[PDB]
């Protein structure tokens, strides 16, 4: 027993999250979400989309000798969302202005030239009032495209579209 | 001017549904819950959960003369929920006593023999999170097996064995 | 059994109850008979005691959210029973313990310095009478305080006193 | 180590409780406090209120089969805490939906005419805000009255309605 809910998010040992060292908390209530793409493989059952999410962790941690796997919460195409650093650490997502004072979610894969499935974008959305509700995000708050944040082409041009017509997007 | 959520539910359109003619609806808020199985082939692809909820919907349907796949809401492999007749209409799933008060529940595949995925009863569990946020759902709804309202093994046995647990089960 | 029986009941239409939302059967015949009290005001007529049923169901279902005003009957001081849960449902009355096997009797008045008038007593005896003539309890049942299973002042010193000289009273 | 945190509250083996013999845990951080009255008589020495915790706890343990008095904490008219079931243990003092999910403290008085002293108060609210700093209560814990969830006059008018204008107080 330590998670009943949220927006059911897979929790770390599920997907066999490698213990996170991370120890600077986040101040919520938070007042930014910065989406992103891994630029990494894709996967589509749950079953590549644990061996890719726990794929990613060590590249931060085996290679980058990062505390945790960088993205506050990761998500699939498969379709469900992967707890990653969560609600009170601060993340390594989006370099030292955001990081701090932001969440980020990554998207599983590249994006540029393919968008994800609904249930994929459907799974994001509800983290996010899932996170209001527990008061880590504002009611009120500003989503931001990572490139709106840092030189890059994450999260994609064709899923950067998409998230510049959600209702909490702001540039 | 207080609620904002809830679920990340695979919609009828999503799994390729046939239309409903169902028109009886629930008064709302409804107290029960009934939980099933659908002794049919099981899926852990999203992609053959969205052909699973079909088939199930065919029988009922096009075998069954039903109005409607006869669940409110079920469940796949895939650890998702696939929209039925959902939260205002009325299931065929468990008989003329229970179906007009409740809302029923089904895990799809057959569970004598194979307790199911964790993530779906995140799944369902999360399911029912909506309901009451939604007010479909009493605050206070009371889960049933079905096998506690008709003379039934279902939703299977291994299964069964889980649900006893929750938080708001009567029987 | 072929020529019976007992019927001083005020039927739940006849005080205009409203509909009992309740499905969990008592196994008869019931062993056990609990006495309780409302803790509220006494009634000393039919009209009188037709609101004051109304007023404690209005309490288990409208504020408590029940299914049904918690006894299976109540005993008014004007002189007639009150069809609560009646003889085959759950009553919920004294915990999770004894409401399968009990059914709940609860005289409507406060009777912590009261005496309720030997016309609630005759009624009350004459219903237990009704429920052997008919096994909806077993012919040697067992009578008990509310205080005696539950932590209470329930059904009061006055009444606890006297229905602890009951023939069927059982420490 | 060495931060704070809590107490003042006077242990079992001080207050000569029977030692339990309750198995059933709660899971932290609790989310609700039901208020509750022994609805017998007041205590307002150390001596005296030590003599009421076990009284009650006889007639919880030794008249009733239970296996602990009924509460986690009850609060004397002395101005201190007694230890009950605790923090970690699920009481006895709400039926079984309150119980499992729930803290229930018990002022020991009956407070439908009386009203508590403030150090009874403070004594409470300082309990609660000690199981806020231990992780026993959820920082956004709601405080429940014992008439909000069960049909009686417990807490006691007077004492109800001081407890409705607690910050944390939902109907
Ligand atoms: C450990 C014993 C405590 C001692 C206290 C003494 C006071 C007793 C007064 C009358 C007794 C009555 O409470 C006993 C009882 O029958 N309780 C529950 C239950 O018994 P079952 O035998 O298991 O069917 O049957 C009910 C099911 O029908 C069940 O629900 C009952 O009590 C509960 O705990 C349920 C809650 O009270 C339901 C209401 C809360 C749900 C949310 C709405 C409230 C608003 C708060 C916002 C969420
Ligand atoms: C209101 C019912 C109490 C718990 C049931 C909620 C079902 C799980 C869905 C979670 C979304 C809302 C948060 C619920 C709180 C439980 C989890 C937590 O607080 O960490």
């Amino acid at each position: 027993e330590d998670p009943p809910a949220c927006g059911s998010i897979v929790p770390r040992r599920e997907w066999r999250a490698l213990a996170s060292e991370c120890r600077e908390r986040l101040t919520r209530p938070v007042r930014y979400v910065v989406v992103s793409h891994t630029a990494g493989s894709h996967c589509d059952t749950p079953a590549s989309c644990a061996q890719q999410a726990q794929n990613v962790q060590s590249y931060h941690v085996r290679n980058l000798g990062w505390c945790d796997v960088g993205y506050n919460f990761l998500i699939g195409e498969d379709g469900l969302v992967y707890e990653g650093r969560g609600w009170n650490i601060k993340g390594a997502h989006a370099g030292p202005t955001w990081n701090p004072i932001s969440i980020g979610i990554s998207f599983m894969g590249n994006y540029m030239n393919r968008v994800p499935p609904p249930r994929a974008l459907r799974a994001a959305q509800n983290l996010l009032a899932c996170g209001v509700a527990l008061g880590a995000l504002r009611s009120n708050y500003e989503v931001k495209g990572h490139r709106d944040v840092q030189p890059t082409l994450s999260p994609g041009d064709r899923l950067y579209e998409i998230i510049q017509t959600w209702s909490h997007y702001r540039a």
